[PDB]
Formats: C-alpha cells, structure tokens, sequence
C-alpha cells in the first residue's frame, strides 16, 4: 500500500461518490457531448493529445473532461475562476485518475498555484500539447512564463467572448505563439450557453445567494449583449421592472424593441468622473444592478454610492473588475452574510452597526455570479458549448500546427471559429435532446433558396 | 395644379393620407433626422428613383425624404395588396408619380410597375432603382437593359430580393450594384422580427377577429420572420410549435420556449399523404409561413389541417402555401375582401353552413400588409433611414459613369458600414427617450473600440 | 315585407351572415345551448327587450335567443360599438333591431325607445337583457309600468351592476334581476381576457402606433386594468398601473408592474401642483379601465407628454376629462373614432402642430369603438350566461305571481357555479382541452361532489 | 447559557440565522410596521402561542413580531423538511422554544408538536394556536382537550388547514373558533399564487440543475397554487400544460395561453393502465401536483411517464403523489438530499448507469420548501402580516373566557375584513416603492366607496 494517486488537489475527495451521481444525470442531459464521445471513441481522434484544460471545474466540465478522456487525450485540469468549482465534481474528476486542481473559495494564490499544477508535472513542465480555455489566464500564463512549452503546443480552444478578446489582441500585436480556435462565436456557444445559459442561471444565483423577491423590484442591467440579453431576460420574467444601459446603440435598440428601457447611470450619458454626473435619482430607485459588459468599472465607486440603500450588485461578465469592488474595500465594512455573500457596509470602513440600513449586498465578492452562487449554465445548455469545444480540440490536434516549418506557421497562425456545418450538427443534436423534429428540405425546395438539402443552410454572414 | 402623372383608388384620400404621414413623421426619427441633416447639402439632386416597394403610409414618408433630399422618383407597390389607398393618394396629390392601389390584379401590378419604368411611353431617365423582394429589379435586367446601363445602383429592401441579387451576381448577369439593405441590424433585427411581431397578430385579428389565447399556432420557419411571427402569436398566449429545416434555428426556438415540430413523419417529405403528421396537423388552429421558401404549406398539409384552421403567409412571395392547389382543387367563399373561406369539399359550389373549410388571408399574399398595415412607422423607420442612406451611398458613387475597368471592381452587393447602421440604431433609441452611455476613453481601450464607434466587429451577430 | 328596423346599410347582411356563420363556430358554449334546448323551447312566448352593443357576437347571442323560443327587439348600448353588418345581418333575418355605427347621443336614445315601442305603442315586453343599465334606467324612469309585466332584467356589465345595487339598498328596484358579469365565465373570461385581446387590437387599428419600448400609464387594476395591462404588456410596452386599492396595486407590483400616481404622492388635491409632471410627460400612451370619474383629468391632460394617445375601456366617456377637452383645445379628425387634440388653443389648429395628443373613440369604449371589442371565443362565456339567465327569470314568471310573495323573488342574484362551470366546460372543449373526472375516493377527500360544483361560493379563483 | 428549551440541528448557526432575520426585516415592511405600530400598546402580552409552521427566516420575522407585541410561544415546524436550520437556531438563541431541523424523521416531526404542547412534561398554559395545514390543530383536538378549552382561537395558514377546520365545524367537533388566513387576498393570492411562482422552478433547479426551457411539464392543478407553479415554468420557457377537475379554473388555464389535458383518456380514471394516455405521459419532463388531493400522481401515471422525468409536489401534504407505490416497487438511489432517483427497474438494487428512473424531489413533500427556501420575504410579510393581524383579534375577543351561550354565537371560522387586507396590501405596495392614489371624495362617492376603504364588496374576486 503506497501512497497512491495523489496528483490532484480538491476540496474535499469523499464528494466523488455524489458528484459522479450527478456526472451520470448529467451526461443524459448532455446529448451532443455524449453523441461525440460514441462516435469519436473508436478514431481516438485525442490519442497522444495532452491537454491543459483551465475551466470553472463545474459538473458539465466534468463531462467534458471526461469526454475528451475517452477520446484519447490526457488531461490536466484547473477551474477558471476562484468560487465556480463544484467541489463534487473535481472530486469525482479527481477520483478517476484525472488530475485536477480546483475547488470553490480559492484566494488568489491558490488559484494561480492551481493553474501552475497542470502546467508542471512532477516539478517539470508537462509535455502539454493541446489547451483548452475559458477567458485566457491559461493562455496567458503559458505565453508569459512558459512559452518554451507553446513551442509543442497545437493550439488552444478558447472557450469565451474575453477570451477571445485576449486572443485578438496577441493575433494583432504578434504575440500568439499557437493558432486557437473562437469556440464562442458559434452559435450553438454564443447564442445558447452566453443567452440562455445565463437566463436560466442569473436569477437562479440571485435567488440562493439573498432568496429576494424579483417581482415588483427595479433592476439595472448594464450592458445588453448576449449576456445582457439573457441577464435581463431572466430578471423581466421574474417580474423585475429591467432598465437596460448600453455604450451599443444596436444592442440599445434592441432592448427597447424587447420592450426595455434603456437608461444610462451619468446624466445624458455622460461619465464626466465627477459625483454630479451620477443620475442620483434613476440609481436611489434601483433594487438590482447586474454587469454584463466584458468592460471596466461599469458599475463605479460613484454609481455605488448612489445606489439605493440594500440594493444587490452583482456581476455576470468573466472578470471581477466591472464593479469597483477595490473601492468597496478600501472605504467600506464588509460583513459576510454567508459564503459569498457579503453586506458593505457604506457607513465606513472600521466596524459596522449589525443594524445598519446603509448597506449594499454584493454578491460572489464581484466575480460571475451565476458560477459563484449557483452552478452557472444547466448541462443541457452547456452540452452546445462542450459539443464544440470538443471539435475544436480534436481538429486543432489533427492540424499538427507544432510540427510545421517556421513560415507556413504564420499562415497556420489564425484565431478561427468552426465551420458552420459544425455548428448545425451540433444544434441537431440539441434540438433532439429537446424531442424536436426538422423538417428536411426537398430537393426542389433546397434548389429554391440557393441551399443543399444537407445544408448549411444559411451563409456566414447570417446572424441569427 | 395639372399634375395626373399616377394612377390611385381614389386621389380624394389624400387629406387623409397626408393627416396620416404628418403623424408618422413624428414616429420616424431616423428618417426625419436624416431629412434635417441632409436637406441643405441636396446629395440627391439629380437621382431619379424607382421604387416598387409596398405603397404604404411609412413608404410615404420614405418617398418624400427622397425628394426633400433632392430626388425624383416613380412609384409602384411591391404588392397587389399591400398599398393603402389613402397614402398613395397624398403621394399623388403632392405630385409624386405613383402607380398603386390596394387589390391590383396581377396584370394591373406588372402594369404599375412599367409605369415607373416608362415616361410618356419611353424609358424614364432613371439612374437609381429602390426595390422589395426584386420584382421591378428582375424587370429592368429582363426587359430594359439599356435602361440599367445609366442606373448607378439598386437599394434592396428585403430577404428574398438579395437572394435575387445574389443569384444574377453568382451568374454573372447582375448589371449594376446593389446594396442589401436588409442586413442592417437596423433592419433584419428591427423589421423582419419586431415589424412581424406587431404587425402578424395584428392582420389576423383584423381579418378573423378570431381569440388567438388558448389556441394552436403552427410556424413554419424560425429565421427573422419566423422569431418574430412565433413571438406575436405566444405573446397573444397561443401554443406556438415551430418548424425549421435549419437545426440551428430550431435550436433558438427549443431554447425560446417552443416545440419544434414538422408536417411530416420524422421531417422527411416525399410528397405522399401518408407523410403527412395528420394528428399534429389536426389539432392545429393557425398555420403561418415565414420562409421565404416554396410549398412549405403545401396541399397535403391542406388537406390535413384541423377543419376551420387559419392559413396566412408573412413571406414575401404567395408561393409558400399551395394556393394554387386550392384554386384548383376547392370553392373560395369571399367573406370580406383578403378573407376567404376555402371549402374542401369540392371546387364547384359550397354549402354555405359547410364546417369544413379554412380561412385563408390575403390570398397567401403578405398577411401583414394584406390585411393589417404592415409594420408601424417607428419600426419603419429604421429600414427606411437605411434606405436613403444606401440611395445616397450608390448615387454619389455614380457607378453607370465609371469606365468599364472600373465597374467591374465596383460590381457587387454590399451592406451599409456599421457606423452608419449604429447611427440609425442611436437615434431610434433616442425615439424611445432612450439614453446611451458615452465610453469613457479608458473602457474603449480596455475593450478595443473608439469612443464613437462602431462597438462590435463586423462578424458580431447581436 | 319587413320594415321594423334601422340599421346603417341593409345591404352589409350578406357579409354579417357570413360573419355569423363562423362566429357560431367560435361561440360552442351558446351553440351547445341552441342544440340542447332548441327541443324544450325555453324561451317561447318571452318578448325580450334587449340593449347590447350590436356586436356580430351579439349576432348570435340575439339568434340564440330566437332559436330557443323568444321574440327580441334590439339596440346597441354604445354609440360606436355597432358593426353595421351584424345590425343588418340580424334585420335581414326578420328581427328588430335598432342600431349603427357612429350614432349620435339622440339617435342613441331613439335607438332604445324603438325597441320599447312596437307599431306605436310600448311591446308587450316580458323580459329585459342590458349591458349598462341605460335600457333599464329608462323602463324605470319613464316607463314605471311596463315593468310591471316583465320578469327580469338580466345586467352585463360591471357598471350596470352597480346601478341595479344603488337601487336595491334604496328600494327602487322593481323587477328581479339575474348579475351575469358576477359569473367566473362572464367577469374574469370577458373583464379581463377580452380587454387583452381588444385594447391592443383597438390602438393598432386607430393609430398603428408601435407599443413595444413606450411607456404606458393603465389607470385602474380591476379585471379590465388587469387585462389592458397584459394586452399592453405583451407587445412590450414598459406599463405603469395606478390604483386607490390597494389589493389591486398589491397584483400590479407582483405582475411586475410599476405602480404610479398621477398626483405627487398620491394626492389628488386639484391643482396643478399636485401632477407628477415629470411622470406624466414621459407617458406614450394612458388607458382608464376604472369605472369611476375623471380618472384622467385636465391638469393630466395639460401635462401629457405630446403626442401622447389617450383612450378609455371602461364603460363610460366621463373616465377622460373629454369636456375640458372640448372647451378648451382644437380637435382635429385623423379618421372617424381618431383625433388629434391640440393643445395650442381652441380656435383653430396648425396642421402640423406637434403639441397635440390622440384621443380614441372620443373617450368612448376603445376597443369597441376603434376595433371590434372582444372576440366570439371569449363573448361565448358571457352570453352563455346571458341566455341561462334569461331562461331561469322567464321560467320564473315573476309577473304572474302574488303581489309580495315576489319580495320573496324581489333580488340581485347570481346564476349558480354550477351553471358557471358548465359555461366554463363548454368553453374549455372549444380550445379541446381535457377536463379531469375525479374518482369517488378523491372527490370524497376534498369534499365535492365528482358532478361539482368545486369551489365554494367564497372561491376567487 | 441556562436555556434549554428547544432542539434544532445545530445552534452554532444562530448568528448566520440572525445576520439572514435582519434582511429579511428589511424586506417585511408590513410585519415590521405593526411591530412599530403596536409595541408600545403590546396587544399580545398574556398570549402564549402555540405556533406549527414552516421554521425558515421568514417564520422567525413572524415568531419575534409575535414576542415583539408581547406574546409567549412555543414553535414547531409543519414539515419535516421545511425547516432553515439557521432560523430555527437563532430563534433558539433569542430564548424562544423551538423544536424544528430539516430532514426530521415522521417520529420526531410529531415529537416537536408534542415539545411546543407540553412544558416541562405538562401541558404549557397555551391560550393561543397558529397553524399551518391543520396537524397541531388536529392533535390538540384528538389528545389534548383539556388545553382547547383555555385556548381562545386558531389561525389557519394554509388551504389544506382550512379545509381540516371545516370539516371539524361542520362535524361539531371544532373546539375554538379560528381566523382562515389563507383567505385574504394579501395571503391566498399573493403567498399561495406569486410565491410559487418565485420558489417551484428555484426548488426545481436547485435540486437537479435541468435546464427547463423547451421541456414539457404537466402541472396537476390551476388554483392558486397550480397557476402560480404554471407561471414559475413557463417564464423559464417551458412548454406547460395544465391538469383540472374544475373547469372554470381549466377555463383559466385555456385563457392563459396553457393546453390543457388530462393524464387519462377522456378525463376518466378507470384504475387501469389502460386509461393512461401513454403518449401524452411519455412527452412530459416534468410533473408538478398542486391540488391539495390524494393521488393526483398515480402509479400508473408514474409507470407512463417519460424516463427520467422529474416529479415534484407543491401541495401540502405528499400523498398527491402516489410515493408509497414507488417505495413498494421501485429502488430509491439518493442522488442527494431532497433528491432521489427512482429506478423503475425493479424493488431490488440498480444498475449505477440505469437509464429507466424518475427524479423525485423532496420525497413527495412540498418541493419549493423542501428544496430550496420556500416563498420569499417580501411576499410572506403580506402572509405573516396577516396572522398576527388574525392573533391579536382571537387573543382579544377572549373566547376560552367567554360564557358557554356566548361562545356558541362565535365558534365560527372567520375571515380578517377586508380592511384589513387593503392595511397589509398598502404596507406591500409600498415596500415596492408603490403609490397608491387617493380618491377624491367626489369619486368615491361616484363608485359608492369610503375614500379609506374597503374599495370592494366582499364578493369582490380580484
Ligand atoms: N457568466 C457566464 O456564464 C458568462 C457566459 C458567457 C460570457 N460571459 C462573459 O460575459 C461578458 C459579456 O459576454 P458577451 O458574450 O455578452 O459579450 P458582448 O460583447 O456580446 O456584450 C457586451 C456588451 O456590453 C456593452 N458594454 C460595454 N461597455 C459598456 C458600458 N460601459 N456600459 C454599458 N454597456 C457596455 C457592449 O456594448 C456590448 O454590447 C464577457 O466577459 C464574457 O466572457 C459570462
Ligand atoms: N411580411 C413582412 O413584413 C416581411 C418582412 C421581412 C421579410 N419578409 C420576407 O419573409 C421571408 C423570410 O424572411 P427572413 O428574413 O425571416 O428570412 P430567413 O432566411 O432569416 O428565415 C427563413 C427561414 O425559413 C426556414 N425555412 C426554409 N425552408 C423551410 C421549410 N421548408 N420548413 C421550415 N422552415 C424552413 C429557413 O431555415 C430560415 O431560417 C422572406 O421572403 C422575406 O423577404 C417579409
Ligand atoms: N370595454 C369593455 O369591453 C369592458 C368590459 C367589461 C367591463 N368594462 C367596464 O370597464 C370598467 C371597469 O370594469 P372592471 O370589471 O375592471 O371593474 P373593477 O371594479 O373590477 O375595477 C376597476 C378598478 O378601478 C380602480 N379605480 C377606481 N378609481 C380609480 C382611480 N381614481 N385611480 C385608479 N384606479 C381607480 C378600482 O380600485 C378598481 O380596482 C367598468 O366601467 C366596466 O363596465 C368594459
Ligand atoms: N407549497 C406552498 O408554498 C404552498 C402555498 C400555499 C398552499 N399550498 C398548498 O397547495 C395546495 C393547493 O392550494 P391552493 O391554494 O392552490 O388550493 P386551490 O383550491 O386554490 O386549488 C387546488 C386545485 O386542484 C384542483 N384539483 C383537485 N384534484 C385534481 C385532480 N385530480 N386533477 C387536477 N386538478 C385537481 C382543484 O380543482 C383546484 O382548483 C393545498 O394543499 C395548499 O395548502 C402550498
Ligand atoms: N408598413 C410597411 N411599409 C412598407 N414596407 C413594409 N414592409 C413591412 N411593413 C411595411
Ligand atoms: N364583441 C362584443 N360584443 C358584444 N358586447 C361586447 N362587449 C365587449 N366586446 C363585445
Ligand atoms: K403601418
Ligand atoms: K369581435
Ligand atoms: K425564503
């Protein structure tokens, strides 16, 4: 008796037994993924793949880590975001022989040292060659203090909006050393688990970190976006009275056209920096106010000093720095109300009244709060997501981009979405997992709008 | 004074008419804007326009943004049933020629159009073509070529019209360019989802007066039209089932709340009745198309419908039902104009306490502009504010002037630039009392935009 | 021959049948009355006086009576609410009807007294149908002595209602009378499901105003306010909802409403002072459903937002300050039940003012008025009710029974919820949904008979 | 320190529980008004409270109002799984007796009934009685009817208690009068309608994390609970259809845009697997039963029901679903607590990876309770609002004091009047920042209303 696998790190190992009850539920809620694992298992398209995975080390990651498992590749596997694990589900990771390093409420170091343990194996760097990410700290770190290791890398899958935004600006600046694959923009991503996911799980946050009542209540989306768009949606169908704010006068417009009123927190628009350009009065009236932008200091230390007392500030977008939480911190008491669940208290920083009335409720300390206080997207939304990611890993491993000469690697050098055809396979599967049936076009028909039966039926340029 | 350059129901609409473009002024900020901002610079002062799109009142408004820009313009619908009477008449009494009336024949229709094209019996001086659904395009290529050698461009206003485009591009026989205007946000995202939503339960009230609550809606399509049609019957409170031969939109109709379906056993359709999901289709009170496709309601789906059931095409063109077979096959009983009762139990006469008939509306045509008015102005506004500014766009570029080397590098199909569509989108928003949040200079940096825009790459889908 | 009648265009009855044709077959709960009592004849030898909006569902409401044994003669209660097909429809089939679209308060009132008056002199009424109680009001005020033949009155509406109350608890009611509006399948049904259909339905056809992304202000949450509300709602207006009751204001907040007052605070106190002009000037779009008076006053009006529309779906056009409207500013026809209001003055307007607002149907009945009111499905439940009240009143005999043995019948009554679930069980197959049959262990476990009825009289539903 | 008198799970969770009273203070306003209103008048001093309801922080805001105002008690929960453990144990901590945990045993859901009546192995001096579904209530009757006599009144919570009391009125067997709460509006159409609405899909996705848009549910039910449960899943998306025996409420369900069926062919419950429409049962996600019946969830609807469907009770009590034949049956494999999977397989053991099994929540019992935190704050502050409205009034009248004629003119079930309800709605209304308007009192003689109230009759439905 040794000591046994051991290279992993979760909370709480003994929670294997109930997170691989919910792997197994999940798994027939997951009917793209699941048909991926059975018609990939016997190609092992993954086999030799050796995969860095950094993702909130959720359920649903779980079945995608063991997808890309049975399709042949090793994993080594860390959670994107300090509060999105579910302990349950690194431990039934973990209980399997797969190495992860993830749990809920790391501080900052720990987090870093997570993502450290799938880089290095044994105290040396891995001989990682594919990488699979959610918003780029992964990334980030292997160009910034690894990028010996990305000379072996095929590519990296990168799983959303801000981090395709990060891959951009090293595709524009010369500094991406791996060709990626944009898994966001397809629309069985971008449109499902950005959208719905986050109708399904906002609400569903808000309601098991403070169990407020939405009816009746004022919320302030800021940002209207596909996270927006869902964020709002899942407030409006609770009954919130939902004032959208926008920078996007497209996204604008389609808020007041789904029947919103768009309002912004500066009078006339405008964020002069000063006290007085705060509209004081539309932010005293509000009971809710969600971040979806992707941007910085949406939701400043101004706007929360205006805000109606007791209000709930949350946020949705991928990093903590939409609301100026550092301001909080620095001048406010925080009192925890429950693990992420904080009241700050806006009376000062030393000490707090325990019956203060002049307190916000913020939730998640800042970071995604759908993650952080509930479990993020429902298996079935994020089986789009996965179904994808799955395809993207398996085609970046195939282009082989690390065994090229040095000039055809500036033509391989791209950040590329999956071909649409790709994207329609995966949305069949989906809509069969809800028992819908397509209609198949005739060929006649087909001819009629310039399509094959087969499709795609619409060209890239189509959006949905 | 002397003006009789048209042809309407009845010019003594026009006070009318004109009381009703006063007020859709006031709901058509872009336009209006567009109007006060380029009324001195005149940047269509030697455009001659023709039009052929639905002779509507927000048409109206359209029109005479053109000629207060600097244009001249000869006027048809794009419909035989979608014109109202009383904004053609102030079109005609303002002096405009147009050519349009509510219930043209199709003689009566191709003749409107050719009334545009002709002058005095020879061929307008036009240079400039703003066209719905490419009928007047297909026109000029097939029978006035000579005609499209002095016409800058084509402003295409619709799905099935760039289709058109497409295809002449594709073959090599598109003779001048075009701009698809229906791909502005400030378009497909507003007019084909949100103009539908309004204005589809609004034609089937005005033609049935039948409770849409409680009933059974059967969607045939999940694109622009389609979303929006689904949503206009579910927000009435119907139990809306969606058909889709694109997985990816039957994906969106699953995730917005409905149940997808087809007309056929496990979608496949091969032209037998025993194809057909008779149970599904039994139960069904309202069958709407939104494809712009062929026989997507076709005659065994007819057949098949649950008696009294209402059968509407939102499609641009009549085709998507099989009213052909109808025709053909069954009695029509008018009960009031665009409304008929389809008798199936035979084509000679019709027992007038029958209960096994449809309804259909519009004769297949356009439900909404057929028994309704289409969409409001304020939606109107935002498709037509891109309109004049893809008029002013292919007019100021002049491309029947360029030498032959020159037109071949112009010759395409192309969309409004995203700063102009977020133009439109701003001050729409400011139509609603919306107020759009300024960037300050550090969020555009962190985020990679300018202050001022545009805010999204041009493959972001919204 | 037959010339007792006066309708707009006799030659609109061709379209009004086929109108009614296919009402029938949106209407199964009054239908289901013709096929099961057409054999009984329940209403033979009853001579109805009845005063509805000359509605195509009226249409068939009139013929249903027929069909079961009655004799009617008609008018409408509203003066724009006819459809001047139905009228001639019903005429053409030989029935008296008195009623268009677009009369003026005289010919309103004339309309009524032909009914009254057959060949000269007052019918031999022996039953009353009325939608507001005006038919009533004028047999009790001016003819104290018909009533003394007839054997009920039978009330549609909310407001009507109430008027037949104030004269029960002061004894001035002098025939029995059967509450139809207070039936689930009449009150919630038509109340609050029709004004959903109608009040959108009305405002798209008088100004095809685009109602998604404005702001609404719906005064009154009772069943209409309920129902305008959704009707709003639905198509994505950002609605406000004021309310005095607070029950009422406590459903709008759970709907996700906001609610709002007109006056700061609540207060009303008749200034100008007292208008939240704020509120008031970014309102796109203000609907009355209350019933009461002056809802929508002068200092409102003032402070509208321009170009603002202004309507009215409760009963009567005194909800809208309409009179102060006429006194004092220009009114200009768009099209008949559409004007512009300006503000500028009242001698004369410029065409292209923008300082006006749109008033529907002149403050009368919106959705009647600017469209068709409610739809076959949904009037079905209240007429249903509407002809087992008036068989249960004619079978009743009131008028050929002891002097006050009939105090005794002397009453406001209900129909019974049995009745009011069998309406709702025919109006439930119309859609073809399933009703549930409780076995005998489960019917004995929640105390109700399997045959219902399932709620006490004390159920809100 | 000293106290003693309570059992809850565990009290080191007294201060998370107090942290988590003061918010949900701030989200009673109208229970925290009549704490303020009547604190000084402590119209509830000499009140010693038997409570049976639901131990969540909601209960404890209503629990300390109650002391607030002077009262006594002693409090259990009327669930078994209903219990916050945090509220139980900072109600403990205040010194208040308390007997409640969540995940009681049948045995010791009793037990804590038994602790509240009895002080220190006798019968407490207990004169006052709130319930919640009628098992105090009940036991109190059958076992301690000595105690019934010095008790003046019952306040009744919940439909199901209601019913209970009735019965026992119309029997002759009710020992006290008793106030249904259940009846105000501000209750059964705010807590029993808009609280489900908030807590069925919040239990739902806590316990399974399924995605419910574009899912099939049957909702068992459409009075105030079934409606407001019908609302939770379909604002989610799901595509809802509705069950009833009551035909106005079917006819609500229809006007509200739902389907409705029946789990049997034509309606009739035959007993047989026969009369199960299959088809119908093997299409549905989701089971929802709401009607406060017995096995309104049969075993052959169980037998018919899609694999893996999730089955739910909202109701009061858990025989709405037939669990006693699935425990006979069927092999219960803990997914975790509240949630068990339910192999159709077979009685003995299962296959880890089995396909065939149902999702059960809650063990039958009332599932936004038992899975998640029950109604919101700010909604059972109308609830609560009202019960110690109803307290005060029973506590006054005095009735265990009363002359035996006098006490016969007032054994009653009552209702709060309508004042009432309006005083506790205007507290809500403004609680969401709501405001009211005043009638002038030119109108509200026009509608025959005091300008203060009551605005409806009584037959009013709302
Ligand atoms: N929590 C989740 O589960 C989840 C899921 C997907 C994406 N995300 C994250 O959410 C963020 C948004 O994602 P997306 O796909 O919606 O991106 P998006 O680009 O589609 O939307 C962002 C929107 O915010 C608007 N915006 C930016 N700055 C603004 C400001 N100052 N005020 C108001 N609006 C402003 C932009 O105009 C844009 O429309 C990203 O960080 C993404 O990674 C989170
Ligand atoms: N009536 C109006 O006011 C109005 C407004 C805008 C556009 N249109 C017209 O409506 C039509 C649709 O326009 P759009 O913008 O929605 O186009 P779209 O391409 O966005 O949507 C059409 C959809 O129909 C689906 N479809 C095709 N064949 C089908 C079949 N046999 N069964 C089921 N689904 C099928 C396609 O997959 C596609 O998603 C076009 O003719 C367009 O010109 C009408
Ligand atoms: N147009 C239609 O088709 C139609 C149909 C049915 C009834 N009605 C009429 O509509 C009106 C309302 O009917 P109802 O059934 O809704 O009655 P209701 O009593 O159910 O509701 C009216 C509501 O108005 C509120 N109210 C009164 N004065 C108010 C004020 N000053 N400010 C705000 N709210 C105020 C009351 O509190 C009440 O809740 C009546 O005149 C009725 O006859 C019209
Ligand atoms: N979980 C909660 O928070 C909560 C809240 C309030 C009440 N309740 C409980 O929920 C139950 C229902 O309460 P309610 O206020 O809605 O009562 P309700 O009387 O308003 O409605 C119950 C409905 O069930 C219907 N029904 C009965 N048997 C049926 C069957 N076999 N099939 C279909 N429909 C059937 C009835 O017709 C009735 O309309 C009661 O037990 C009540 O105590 C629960
Ligand atoms: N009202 C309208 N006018 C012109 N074109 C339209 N297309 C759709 N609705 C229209
Ligand atoms: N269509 C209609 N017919 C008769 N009375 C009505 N009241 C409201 N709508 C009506
Ligand atoms: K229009
Ligand atoms: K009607
Ligand atoms: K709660």
């Amino acid at each position: 008796t040794p000591a046994g696998f051991t290279d992993y790190k979760v909370a709480d190992i003994t929670l294997a037994a109930w997170g691989r009850r919910e792997l197994i539920i999940a798994e027939s809620e997951m009917p793209a993924l699941m048909g991926l694992r059975r018609k990939y298992a016997g190609q092992q398209p993954l086999k030799g793949a050796k995969i860095l995975g950094c993702i909130h080390m959720t359920i649903q990651t779980g079945v995608l880590i063991e997808t890309l498992v049975a399709l042949g590749a090793e994993v080594r596997w860390s959670s994107c975001n300090i509060f999105s694990t579910q302990d349950q589900a690194a431990a039934a990771i973990a209980a399997a022989g797969i190495p992860v390093f993830a749990w809920k409420g790391e501080t900052e170091e720990e987090y870093e040292w997570c993502i450290e343990q799938t880089i290095l194996k044994d105290g040396q760097p891995w001989d990682a060659n594919m990488v699979l990410d959610d918003g780029g700290d992964l990334t980030e770190i292997l160009h910034k203090k690894y990028p010996q290791m990305l000379e072996r890398i095929h590519g990296i899958t990168e799983e959303t909006t801000t981090g395709v935004h990060r891959l951009l600006d090293m595709l524009k600046n010369g500094t991406l050393k791996v060709p990626a694959i944009n898994v966001n923009d397809s629309v069985t991503k971008s449109k499902n688990d950005n959208k719905y996911g986050c109708r399904h799980s906002l609400n569903d946050a808000i309601k098991r970190g403070t169990d407020h009542l939405l009816s009746g209540k004022q919320a302030l989306v800021i940002g209207y976006g596909d996270v927006g768009k869902g964020s709002s949606q899942s407030l409006r169908q609770e009954g919130m009275i939902v004032k959208v704010a926008e920078v996007d006068p497209i996204c604008a417009m389609q808020a007041c056209m789904d029947g919103f009123e768009v309002v912004s927190p500066y009078k006339n628009g405008i964020n002069d920096g000063t006290e007085a350009s705060i509209d004081a009065a539309l932010l005293g009236k509000i009971d809710l106010i969600v971040t979806t932008t992707g941007n910085v200091n949406v939701c400043d230390a101004n706007m929360l000093k205006a805000l109606k007392k007791r209000a709930v500030v949350c946020n949705i977008g991928h990093f903590d720095n939409e609301i100026d939480t550092a301001f909080m911190r620095k001048n406010w008491a925080w009192e925890e109300v429950k693990p992420q669940v904080h009241k700050i208290h806006r009376t000062g920083k030393d000490g707090f009244d325990a019956h203060n009335d002049d307190y916000l409720i913020l939730l998640a300390e800042g970071r995604l709060v759908n993650l952080g206080n509930a479990t993020g997207h429902p298996s079935r939304i994020m089986d789009g997501s996965f179904a994808n990611q799955v395809l993207a890993q398996i085609h970046l491993f195939e282009q082989k981009y690390a065994d090229l000469p040095a000039a055809e690697k500036a033509k391989r050098l791209s950040v590329e979405v999956l071909p649409k055809k790709l994207d329609e396979e995966v949305a069949l599967e989906m809509v069969k997992g809800f028992g819908g049936v397509v209609t198949q076009l005739t060929p006649k028909q087909a001819e009629y709008i310039g399509v094959s039966v087969e499709g795609p039926f619409k060209p890239d340029t189509y959006r949905y």
